[PDB]
This record gives structure tokens, C-alpha cells and sequence, in this order.
């Protein structure tokens, strides 16, 4: 029986959810495509159903969004920022139940579910002010009586494809900034977080309808692979923002490039921690634990590779092993719990395979490596030592709490080993040596977009620039 | 016999050119690939030869550039700007002979050849100041004792592929900004402007060498499609700037994306002029003429489509026919010619093809349309009427002076017609109606990246990589 | 008897007001200086009393604010922005009663009173985002291993002196931006809007107190010229923001400069409207009316001079006379009135003085010019013609609805006439001539800081101090 | 006899100088005011004469500058930047003789005279690019169909008053930026550097005349106090840039404020060096020597107060004393010399008085303190120890090489002592302690505008901003 039909989950109805939910919103709610059931990863029980977009739904929705844009693009940016402010306030009102739904359907602990909704709220609060800052300079022409104007306009329709692990806030960022920039949006979320997508869209739709705005400004088309591919290939989708796996993202980027569209790609990858000989272990161990096991190792920034100096290697591994043992585990929406399940059964399979492949490559499991004997998709947070830095399994990005630990002797080699990684998303170093930090942050250092040490024009990405020369 | 071997062309030696020139520079000059002879389009005589890059040349050069980068990236941005300043000074010193070479090998008139070198000089002067402005903010973190730093670093090696029609200044822009940003560069110019590429590289090389810097900071590998494709597929080329045809550019773009590299593409597109009923004809006619026939119609920005209201379509065409009659065509060194030869014999064939194809699709040639019976690649400035706004030949960007003219009734018509084209390059409107102007420049107006009205500073971030660095100083 | 003691005014207690209120806040409420009773200008009845700051109160408060700063300056800018966000939320919660108080004590109509509080709310919402944007660049030094950092720090204590006509939002802007910049503030509002200042401070104080922050971050010392002068001469007041009359502001400016402090002065100036011969009268007449009589002519931006071409001077005045006849004047709480009473009885006297003085200088009162025979400070919306553009009374900024009208022949005349005034505040032109518009907005046009055409993000740097920090990391 | 009449100084004629020089330039050269003779401080010999502006000259020049502005303001900013580029090139051509004149008339060593001309060249090279960056954004209005434009216009006439110690490059900065911003300028330099002012103005005037521009765009009115005061009180001088002493500058600022004008004031003051216990003395001593004795202690940034930790105090003083002894002294234009004379006889008097007052306040002269027995205005570079931090003589800014040395025990006190100074121009700390550097650079640290550790919108200052709201 569906969780939403059990009295103990009656709070779900506060988000306007029912047994079967419309998964298409374009000003009207509908869905003639396949009906999907999503499941709670903490107990593998069905929660509720969503009727996804058909091809026809997608086509209709794109057309309606583009018609809505004619109205929306004419609303001045600060007034669009006011609408985004109101979306923020509406999320505020629902933050506990929406955060609870994030934990229920996705599996991250309650403080993280609520925190993700809060992030979207904070983004909306930020966008309000940013909406008053959109514009380009009037530059002087070389010719007298001529004006040189850097003009910024909406791109039109921004399609947004998001992933399971941040099913609210990635959409939130894209939506908020695309909206103040005068674009309309079309959201396709992860199918396994469809209820979350629907719940967020219901909140936004009410704000739009209360303001007598066409709902298709924030359209929703729940669906699987065929909907995502359609967006990628659709010339009417002026900008496609994709967050997800590298394999899918690469193909999305190629499809967009083939039709001369624009894309924003967040593909994540491997994240490394490097603890040098002089690191403060009081920081390294709790940092590595949180970065490794937080959200059950399913973050884009999850630490999967830990490089430790030979001297402190064993102590750090020991203290990690001790730290891992005291990790509290349960239903993620129970305020007591610190560690929840993996998002799907498939991820549990990937976890087991990764552990096996790691052993078959020469690694020793010094902690965990097993599925937990309990309902749901729970696995033990795992530490593997003895692997070689060039190990194939280590370079692959399995969304599971497996920490691969590598030793090193000097700065030169470990820096080389890391710069040999391409997909690198973030690098976190722990050292007290200043010259070393500079080298790692500078031109010859990390290639990562995010670098951490011992721990503004974003709107232009959603607009198109023109140079306008005007003769008085 | 080679022009460079004739006494009257002895000035070419001021640019360090000889009968057979090395087309590879990486700190040393060389070239083991295929020879190419380039020709003067004014008389179709061979100028001199360049030995292009082999695969081994390319490999060695990419390696030397990346080694050079280790030194160059450590030189403070303002010191890099001083080098670029010296490059501008060195170009100044050679501006007349380098300008004359552009005219000799590529075929644009001398004021434009010199003017193109001057643009590169002005870019270097600009880059000097810009080099003191490169960096990102330190922002306060929400967490006490933490700092958020927006860090900008060089991408590494910037490959630069350029086209025949601006064989100096496009490279110049890319080179100057890439340099101050701490990158090293690798240039592959158009094969038919190989001498120009060598001459520019000789000028830059001497500045680098005089400053005791590794010359591969500004490397050159002359070649054709094979070198260009190698660069596009090469992971060591961190950023690839391409200027040229849409067909080639699209392939280059896909290859770079396949390896998750970075590209900057300039693929051009068509350029339209729209004269409304209330347009000042005093502006419309000369603006259209110069935009259409400047550089013999071989600019990226060349106007190839002129929409005129049914109202004044008849008159503007008549006034254009009379004005076109007075266009003087001739040798690029002649101070009294408006434009010179097409760049290639092939381009002349393309001109004749477009003219005939236009006729087959119902067009009337109301002026020009013929090849001039004289040595070189000279064609008449041409105007074609009666075509439909969707005629497949008018949307083809023929690099020749062919101006297609269309009539229209309403603003809604012509605006739809014009935004039916796939990402045109520039739109130039002539009107007095200020509401129409706000419309055309606004969100529901032209999709072109260049819009002009009554006429025919963060750029460095494109050449760098951003990181967000969070530092716990508590 | 005090309005606040009458049952129908019991809503004032929602703002924490009583019969006699403390006018000093520095974390605790107090006030040992002189009492002041403020009056409702709609009926000239006393509302309630405020005990103002003594010298001892001021001293203690400045000391407590500077002690509070030691804590506040260490709170990360985005965390400071979250406090300002909460202040905006707290204002929202009280917007109707706080708006009603602005209308009750100051006299502007309720939609403007509420609208003024809404502006402060919108400013707080804006400041939240701006707080994440505060900082300067790290630039590369010309010297290897050296870094150039543009560092921004709070100035310390920001004194804020505000005027009667916007007794909430001017303080709000200064307070919100000063706060996110890491400064503490000290407010001295207009004496005749003391209850408003106390009410706003009570709202902010609760947010600070609830957040366990020292309340003197947003201190209040109610007083008159003596407190204002103390702030101007006080070295501990690092930055003094003053809004008010030019005469007072100039003195304040000189006092601050004498001690090498920093000031921000808003001194207003006149506001002119220029309707040319080609002006759309459909715009001119209502724009002029609303600009002239909005808030009973008591805005800094109130239009007091209307220049009209000799061409249409006759008609626009006639159409204005008819429109003025339909202006409804009455109680600020009445939703169907365009404006209410003047702020003070003295202002009514000033109105009559200007009207008579105008007549003595040759002016014709073509509409209004009288005091309305009813309780409160009500005057008729007034239009005066026949004055010369240099008449000394028309250049006086009388805070009352008096509109002086002048005719002119040529553009050169009216532009000279208008830029003869000493730094006017705003210029609003109505014309179709686009060249005239470029002229008026350009280097040889208006010197006003506000220019409007066919209508009547680094700001945080003003509240901080910049340092260039060079660090040898080699 | 005048130096310019001696064959050995015939190189002066390369700058267009003669026995008596016109000190007014407004497109024509003139001067009906007082005739001044300037003197070489290395030998107290007269160099040449300059006929200064009368009141009438000043009045005429202001009017002509303002007429020239009508033409100049209509030249697009990048074309104005080209004129500034050409001024740069023209200085380049004269750099050796102009630098030599700086050494001759002002007294700073040759490398510094040439270096100051080079700074102006570099400023011109910078201004060329900056000229393409002048403008404000078009921001979105809250009202539909309305445009919000941040407009920047020239202020008009920028008066520039400069001092003896940087008689070329301060004017150069003001001139170059004011020019690209579309302003005309009026220069009044230090009377004791009048030949330098004339020589620079001749270089600029030729560039303007070659370009068929009205010379008054860069006007010159040489004069003393009455000319400076006239500029300060003149409503036609829209912006007054003053560099000089605090007493004069304060009065200039008050005069400008009285008439609601705009001013830019550079008043300099005291500069302190703080060497903590952990400082690298290998840096501290040569840094202190150069900052103290460079340009004979006549820089705006000259170090006059040295705070040293008790532990290293004596060693640093010793090594300074040893370093001071090997200082090479001679004619400043002789390429061999490292230390020249003070700029005037009056400064030598101030030097002697400061030394005497320092003794009478309790200080010990551990080196120097005497005038040198030789022609010119030469004094010994001086180190005074034993003074109290609150000493009156130490807080005063005498343009002479007197280094006052103070001891301290801990961070708290020395920071307090320094924050007790108001006029503080720069602060230079030497320490390896990171927390300490942060404290000194942060909100609770130095109040100085320039802070050194172990060693862009400038155009807006010369323009006026308006907010322009336009209804389509
Ligand atoms: O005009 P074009 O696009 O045919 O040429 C523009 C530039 O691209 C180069 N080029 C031609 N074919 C290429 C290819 N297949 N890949 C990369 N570059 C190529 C040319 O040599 C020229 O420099
Ligand atoms: O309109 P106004 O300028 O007379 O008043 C504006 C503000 O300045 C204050 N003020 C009045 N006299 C002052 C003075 N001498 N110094 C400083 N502030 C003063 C007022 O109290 C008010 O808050």
C-alpha cells in the first residue's frame, strides 16, 4: 500500500500530494505519459504515483512556455525579482514538510532535506537584490555622436535537467536566476524524485497564479530519458542547464552543440582530500568523515580519494575507523539519525561491485564494505587502503560511501597524481605550509573549480549579449 | 618567377621573408611538412613559398610551448603586458611594409591592410592597461575566519585558428589577450595568408627573443585542415579559438567538446540592412554601398541582404545603381580604388556561380554581375533584385560583392523574415521611429550579436579559468 | 489631551508608544534631555511626548555604540545581511500601523506613509543580496611574489541625521547599507517626527536584542540642532550622513571637514520641468501636477518651476488650472485625497509669505494661493505666473504646493536660465527631439544629478574605507 | 651667473628652456606676474627664471580653458586616450634630459628623476586602455517602458596643484586621467620646481598643437600662494586636486567646500614601520634604510617612525647605523650618487630645529644630526632613539631624513600607539605571524590607506554622475 494512503504520512497532503499526481504543469496540470511510482529508500515502500509527460505533453508545454514568455519578458527585472521573493516566502511556509519529503523520497537526513529547502529560500532572497543589478555599460564610441551599448536580453526558454541528489536546490538556483533574467523555464527532474519536483512546482504555481501570471513561466514536464533528450535536441530550448552524470551530460552537451544551442553543464566527478605531513589531524579526520559519509557519499563534492602523508597515514586511518564506528543510522526523517540509505537498490549493487572490483585490484577494506542487514538501501560506510593511485575503480564515480586512501611521501608526487585526474570537481588540502598552498592555488596547481584550504555576474549565464551602436 | 625575387619587391626582405620561408616557429624556425606557394590576387603571380608543419613539427611545438608556459605563467601580469606593449611598438615600426604585405598576399586595399596592422597595435596598447586589471574579488564567507577568493588562472595553451580575410588582427586580439592572461599561444593561419603569418611571427619572435623569453610563448605552425583538426582534438590545447566558416567551425566545436576542452568560435553569419519607410535615404544608400562592397564583400560583417519598404524599394535601388556605377575597382596599392581583387580564383568561380544560381531562382541583376577582363581576381560590384526572402542563394554567404535586395510591406513581415535566419551576425536598421528601435534592440527584437541603428572590459575572463578558493584562516 | 490617551488611538501601543516616550536608545532606553511634544498636522492636536538626549545621554551612547562595534565588525558581512533581512521582516509585520503613524505625525497621505515603510522593507531585501558582494579585488603586483589587495573595512560609527519629509526611508537606506558594511549607527531624526524615530528604533531594537546583539549597533539620540552639531564636530563619528536644508547641511559639511571626517550630504535643490514646443501635453499636464503637489509639495524632488515655450504657455496653464480645480485635499487617512496638511503651522506661514512676496515681484496667482479654513495645516494647490526666471522667491524652495510658471522662446534661453541655478536637484524635460535629449543629458547639458525624459551597485563603498595592501609572500 | 648660460648645462635647451621662461600657457605662452629664479639645491646656484601668472593671466587662462573644453568634451574618450598616448611617447623621447632637469632643480637622484618621468609614461600607457572603459550601466527600471541610465560626464575644468617632491608624476596622473575623462586642466606647480612645470607643459603643448587642438586643454599658470588660493575659491574650477602639506590642504579643502565645489586632497603625513620580534631583519634593515633616506627623506611615504621589539631593537639600530655610513653622497644628477641634498635652505633649517627639539624632548642622536660641510643643502641622515612615542617633534612631518626609533614589548601596545595617529599615510609591518597581519589589515587594524607586509574606477573621481530615467 502507498505510504501516502497511511495516516502516519498524512502530512504529505499538506504539499498538495495525493495517491496519483499530475507530473506536467504548464499553467494547467496534466500528464498523459507513463505512470511512475516512487519509493522510500529507507524501507523500499511505494510512496505515491506521478503521471509523466507524453511527447505531446512536452510539445504543448514548450509552446505554452514560449507564449508565456511574451508576457514575462515585458515585466521589468525588479518586478520579476519580487515574484522570486514571493516564491522564497512560499517555500519558507512549507519548509518542514517539504524538507521531510526530501528525506522521505530521496533519503538524505532531515537536517539536510530542510537545509536544501533553506538554500533555495536563501537563493530567492539573493536573487531579489541581484534583479536590480542586471545590465551592461554604455561605452564611449570611437566616433563622435555614436553610442556603444552593451545590451543584455533573456535567452527565452531555459530547460533545466536536475539529478536525484539535490532535487530541490539545483533547480532552485537555475529557476531563480533564469526568472529574474526574464526567461521562462521548463523543469525535468530525476524520475526517482518526481514527488519532490511536483511539490516544488505546486508551491511556485500558486505564487504565479496568485499574481495573475501565466503558470508556464515555470513549467514542469516529469519524465525519463526521452524527455531529457527531447530538450537537448529542441531548438526552442534556448539554453539547457544539465546537472547529472558525466556520460549523460557529455551527450547532452554534444546534442546542444549540434544545433548551435547554449548549455550549462554540471557533471561533478572525483573529489580529493590531501593531508600533508604538517596537517592538523584535529581538522583532517572530522573533515574527511563528513566529506566522505555525508549524504551517504552521494554529494557531487563527496570525497572519494584521500591522500595522506606516509608519516600520519596509519593514525588518520585509525581515527577514521574509530569515527566511522560511532555513526548513527536510521530513517533519515527521524531527527535522531545522522546516516541514511543510498537512493536506490541499483546504487547498493554498484556499491557491492565497487568493493569487489577494489579487492580484485589489490585494495584492503579496513572498514565496512558490507550491505547492512536491514530494510532499505543501507550500506556500511567504507574505507579502502592499499590501492594504487591509478586504480581504475577509484577514478570512477560511484555514488556510495567508499573512501579510497592513498599514501605519499612528498609534495611533488601527490600533486602530480592529482593533476592526472581530468573530471576533478574539488580539491581539499590540509597543510600549514604557505608556499605549498600558493603553489596549489596558483597556475601550476589544482585544475579543480573548487579548492579548499584547511576546511556575481552569474546572471550573464542566462542572458544573451549584443553590442548596439547607435548614431544620434 | 617569384615576386620576392624581383628587385621592385626587395622591401619584402624588411619583413625577414625569402624565396622559401620556414612556417614553423617554436623558439627556433623550421618546417618539414608540405611547401605552399602563395599568390598575389591582383595579378595571380606567385610571391614566395612557406614550408608548413609536419606531424613531428606540430608535436615538438606543442611540447615546447607547454615547457615555455612554465616560465611565462610565473611572470606577473603587468610584466606580461609590457611584453605585449613592446610587440605593439615593433608592429608600429613595420606598419607600412606589413600593411603592404597584407595587401599583396590577401588583396585588400592598402589603407585596410595598414589599418589592420594598426588595429593590432591599438589592441596591444589596450592590453597594457588591461593587464593591471586582471583578478577576482576576495569575498567574506558566511563562516567567521573563512575567506572566499575568486581565483583566475591561465588555461595553459591557447590554440588560435584564423581566416584569410583578417589575417592579422583576429590573431592579434587573441594573442594579446591570451598573453597578458598568462597563456602561451599556437597559431595556425589560413594557408593562403602564410607569408603574412610568418611575417607577424617574425616580429613577435624578435621581441620575445630580445627579452630572453622562450619564443614558443607565441608559436606558429602553418598548415591546412590537418593541423587545424590536430589542434581541435589535442587535449594539450586547453582553449581553441577558431575564426572561419560555419561548416568548419561546427566540426571544430564538436571535436573540442568531445574532449571537454574549451573553444571560442567566430563563425560569422549573414548581415542584413533594413531601411524602413521613414529611413533617411542620405544615410541608407552610402551605408549600404560601403557595407556591401568594402573589402570586395569579404568581411565577416559584409552586408549581403538589403530589405527595403515597398514604398522606397524602387528609388533606393535606382540611387544605388547610380552610386555603384562610380565605384572604382583596381590594384590594392592604388590610393584611388574602393576595393580590389577577390582573394582567390576559386572565389571568382563562386561569384559567377551565385550570380547564375540567383537568375535561375528568378533574380534580376540590376547592376554588375560580371568578371572584369583584366589580370587578377576582379569582379563587378553586383546588385540582384526580385529574389524571395527565403531564396537559398541569398542566404548563402558568398564572399564577393553581391547585394541581394528584397521589398517588404510591414514591420512585422520584415522582422519575421529576418529572425527566420539561423543566428545572423549583424542587423543594421535605418529608421526614425524610436519605439521601433527599442523593439528591435529589446528582448523581442533581433537575435543578432551586433545591432546597428542608422549606421551599417571582462574579455580577459574568456582566456582564463576561474576557481572558488575557500581558506580557513582560523 | 494627548491623542495617544484616547481609546481610538489605542493602535499606537502596537508600536510600543506611550504618553511619554524615551528618546534615547543604546541597548537600553532612556533620555534625560528636554521633552518634546509632537502634533498631528491634520488637526494640530498633541500626539504624545518624547524625552530627548542630554549631553550625558549622547556621550554614553557614542561610547556604547563604539563598544558594540567591536562585536559587530567581527560578524561576517553575509551574517550582518541576515540581521538586516530580519529587520525588513519586522517592519513588514508592522507596516500598516507604522505607516499610519507616519501619516499621523508627519502628515503625508496613508498610501505614502505605508509606501515609505515598504521602501525601507525593499531596501532591507536588497541589502541581503548586496551583503554577499562586498569586497575588493586581489591584483597581481608588477613584482613577483607580491600581491596587491584592495581591502575594504567599516569606517566605524556612522551618524545619520534625517529630515521630516521622509522620516523613515532615508534613515532606512543609510542604516541598512551601513549595517551590512560592518558599521554601527547613531540616528538623530527631525524633532517633529520623534515618535516615528522611536517607533522605527523599537522595531530594530527587538531584532538586535532577540539576536543577542548589542542594541547600540543601531543607536538613537533624539534631539535638535545641539545633538546634530555635536555629531558633526565629534571625531568619534567617522562618517556623518546628513539629509536636510542647504543652509544647515553646508555648516555640517564644513564642521566635518574641519576635523577631517567624512560626510554624505543630501541638500536637495530645486526641481524644474521643461516642456518644449513639441512636448506631448497629455504627459506634461498630469506629470507637472503630481510632481508639484505630491506630498503637498514637501518632497526633495517636488517640482517648483515649470518652463513652457511661449507657444503653449497659455494652454498648459489653462489645462493645469482646470486640473488643479479637481485636486482633493484632506485628511491623510482618507483614501480619496491627493494630499494632506503641511507638516507645521510655520510651513503655512511660509506658504502665505511666498505667495505675497511673489505678488510684490509681479506674479499673478492663477489658481489657489489661500489657506483653507479648516483645522490643521491645509493650503490650496497654487500656481503663479508672470514671474521672471530670476525672481528671488521662485528660487526659494518653499515646502508647499506653489508652482511657478515661466515662458521661454528658444532652447538656448531656457537651458541657460536653468543651468544658472546653483546645482539644482532634478531636471525633467518633455520633448520629442532626440538630439535635444542627447544634448540635455550630455556634457553640455543639465548639471543636475537627476535628469528625467518625458516623466516628472557600488553604493556600499560610501560606507567603508579602502586600503591598498601589498604583501610580500616571497 | 645662471646655470642655463653655462655651456656645461646646454642640454637644458633641449627642453626648450632659456634664461627667462614664460610661466603661463593657455594656447599662447605668456606671464605678466612676478619673475622667479629657481635654484639648484646641490650647489645653491641659480638655474634660470620663470615669469609667473598675474591675476589677469589667471583669469584669462581660466576663460580660455573653459572655451577649449567646448571642443575637447566633444572628442570621444578613446580619441582623447590617443592624445594621452601621444603625450606618453613625447615624454619618452625626452626622458633623459627631463629626468636630468628633475634632479637638477628638485634634487632627487638621477635614477629617481628618470623614474618619475617613466611613471608618467606608464600612466599615459595605462590611460589609453582605461579611456575605452569609461561609462555606466543601463539598469532596469521598476516601471515598464522606462530605462534607468547611469550617466557619466566630465566635471569641466580640473585645477591641479602639486608639490615639490614629485613635480612631474602627480600632475601626470591627474592630467592623464582628467584628460581621458573629457576635462580640461589648469596646473599650478611648486614655485621651486617651476622649470620642471614649464618643461613638461612645453612637451604637452606641442602634442596638442600638432593635433590641431586648443592648447588650453592643458593650461599652466605658474605662481605662488595667491594663484593656489584663487583656484580654491574659483567656482569655474569644478574640481580641485591638491597635493601638499596638511595645513595648506586643509584650508584648500575648506575653501572648496565653502563654494560647494569638489576636491581631491593628498596631504601625506607620518609613515610608520613596525618590526615585531619575529621579523626577518634581512628585510627590515634595508627596507627601513630605503624608506627613511630615499629621496633624502622627502617622500610622502618617507618612514619617520620605526617601532622595534625590545629584543631586536639594538641590533636593528646598529645595522642601520652601519648601513647609513656606507651611503654614497654627491650631485644628484651624477649617475654615481645615491643621496642628494634637501630641496631648500629652509628645509635645512627645519632639519636642525627638529634635531634640537628632539634632544630637548629627551631623544638621543645615535647617527647624523648635522648639516654636511659642503655646498648645497646637504644634511646627514639621522637616527634618533630614546624618544617617547607621544613626542611632539615625532608626530610633526619634517621633510628631512630623521628616523625616530621607538621600542615596544607587545603587539597590543604598539598597535595602540600607532592608531593614536590621525594623519597616518602608510604603515609597514614586518612579522611572520599570520594572525597578527590579519588583525592589522582588518577592521580593528591600521587606519592607513596603504599597508605593506614584509616589504580601477579612478576615472570616476574626475567625472560627475547623473541618474537618467527615460520613458520610451
Ligand atoms: O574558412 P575556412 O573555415 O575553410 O577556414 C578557416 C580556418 O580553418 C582552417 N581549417 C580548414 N579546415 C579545417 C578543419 N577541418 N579543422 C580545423 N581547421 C580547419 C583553415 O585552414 C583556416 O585557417
Ligand atoms: O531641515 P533642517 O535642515 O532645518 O533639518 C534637517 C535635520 O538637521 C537637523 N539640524 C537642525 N539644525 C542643525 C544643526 N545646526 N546642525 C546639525 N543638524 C541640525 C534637524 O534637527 C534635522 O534633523
Amino acid at each position: 500500500t502507498l505510504l501516502i494512503n497511511q495516516p502516519q504520512y498524512a502530512w504529505l497532503k499538506e504539499l498538495g500530494l495525493r495517491e496519483e499526481n499530475e507530473g506536467v504543469y504548464n499553467g494547467s496540470w496534466g500528464g498523459r505519459g507513463e505512470v511512475i511510482t516512487t519509493y522510500c529508500p529507507a524501507n523500499n515502500e511505494p510512496i505515491a504515483r506521478v503521471r509523466q509527460a507524453s511527447v505531446a505533453d512536452y510539445e504543448e508545454t514548450v509552446k505554452k512556455a514560449r507564449e508565456a514568455w511574451k508576457i514575462w519578458a515585458d515585466i521589468p527585472a525588479p518586478k520579476r525579482g519580487e515574484i522570486v521573493r514571493q516564491i522564497g516566502d512560499a517555500l519558507r511556509e512549507k519548509i518542514q514538510v517539504l524538507g521531510s519529503l526530501v528525506s522521505l523520497e530521496m533519503g538524505k537526513i532531515l537536517v539536510e532535506g530542510v537545509g536544501e529547502v533553506q538554500e533555495y529560500v536563501d537563493i530567492c532572497d539573493y536573487a531579489v537584490g541581484l534583479s536590480r543589478m542586471i545590465g551592461g555599460p554604455i561605452l564611449p564610441s570611437e566616433r563622435s555622436g555614436h553610442a556603444l551599448i552593451e545590451q543584455w536580453n533573456p535567452v527565452g526558454l531555459v530547460g533545466i535537467i536536475t539529478a536525484f541528489n539535490f532535487p530541490v536546490a539545483v533547480y532552485g538556483w537555475n529557476n531563480a536566476i533564469a526568472m529574474i533574467c526574464g526567461n521562462v523555464c521548463l523543469w525535468k527532474g530525476a524520475p526517482t524524485t518526481s514527488l519532490i519536483s511536483v511539490a516544488v512546482t505546486k508551491i511556485i504555481a500558486k505564487v504565479l497564479e496568485d499574481n495573475k501570471l501565466p503558470g508556464a513561466i515555470c513549467s514542469l514536464t516529469c519524465g525519463g530519458a526521452d524527455i531529457g533528450t527531447a530538450m537537448a535536441k529542441d531548438e526552442r530550448v534556448n539554453l539547457l542547464s544539465f546537472t547529472g552524470s558525466t556520460q549523460v551530460g557529455k551527450q547532452v552537451g554534444l546534442m546542444v552543440q549540434e544545433r548551435f544551442g547554449r548549455s550549462l553543464l554540471e557533471l561533478g566527478g572525483n573529489n580529493a582530500i590531501i593531508a600533508f605531513e604538517d596537517a592538523d589531524l584535529s581538522l583532517v579526520v572530522p573533515s574527511a568523515l563528513f566529506a566522505a559519509v555525508g549524504t551517504a557519499g552521494q554529494r557531487c563534492t563527496t570525497a572519494r580519494r584521500l591522500f595522506i602523508h606516509e608519516s600520519i597515514h596509519d593514525e588518520v586511518v585509525n581515527r577514521l575507523k574509530k569515527a566511522y564506528a560511532q555513526i548513527r543510522v536510521g530513517n533519515p526523517w527521524d531527527p535522531n539519525v545522522l546516516y541514511g540509505p543510498l537512493h536506490t537498490k541499483q546504487a547498493v549493487s554498484m556499491f557491492l561491485g565497487a568493493v569487489e572490483e577494489a579487492k580484485k585490484e589489490g585494495g584492503t577494506v579496513v572498514y565496512g564494505g558490507k550491505v547492512m542487514d536491514r530494510p532499505g538501501n543501507y550500506v556500511e560506510p567504507t574505507i579502502v587502503t592499499g590501492l594504487g593511485h591509478d586504480a581504475s575503480i577509484a577514478h570512477t564515480e560511484t555514488f556510495a560511501p567508499i573512501l579510497y586512501v592513498f599514501k605519499f611521501k612528498n609534495e611533488e608526487e601527490v600533486f602530480a597524481w592529482n593533476n592526472e585526474v581530468k573530471q576533478g570537481l574539488s580539491s581539499s588540502i590540509f597543510t600549514k605550509d604557505l608556499g605549498r598552498i600558493f603553489r596549489w592555488l596558483g597556475p601550476k596547481g589544482s585544475d579543480c573549480g573548487i579548492v579548499n584550504v584547511n576546511i556575481s555576474d552569474a546572471w550573464k549565464q542566462y542572458m544573451r549579449r549584443s553590442t548596439c551602436t547607435i548614431n544620434y
